[PDB]
């Protein structure tokens, strides 16, 4: 089965989480979030009606955009 | 038949962001060269540059792809 890597974030005012899986490629949002255990932590989070958006990275640049996307572009590595 | 993007470019010394209607169907590379922003700022390089799309709403039952990260929000205020 393939693995990939996934995020998900969930900003606890002054305890942030975020944490990386690996897991199955074809599992949806929905089942990332539910499997995660994030709901057990902050059992206020509420699927059926909390906002929810998703950044993508790596991207093909050839992918279509749909409205309200926000292309983000940045630099890879800091100094002075 | 159109459709609301942003286009950001983070650096060190500012935060450039710029929204845009664009026709729906186009892709992230045309976003980009219609922008004009790689004129203005000439150091972005679309080989080196890291570059993502930012997607909300989206689905529950979208499928994930390598690198997603689904980000939770806590409602407003």
């Amino acid at each position: 089965l393939n693995q990939i890597n996934i995020e998900i974030a969930y900003a606890f005012p002054e305890r942030y989480y975020l944490k990386s899986f690996q897991v199955d490629e074809g599992i949806t949002v929905q089942t990332a979030i539910t499997q995660s255990g994030i709901l057990s932590q902050f059992p206020e989070i509420d699927l059926s009606t909390n906002k929810i958006g998703i950044f993508s990275r790596p991207i093909k640049l050839t992918d279509v955009l749909k409205e309200g996307d926000r292309i983000e572009i940045y630099r890879p590595l800091l100094a002075d």
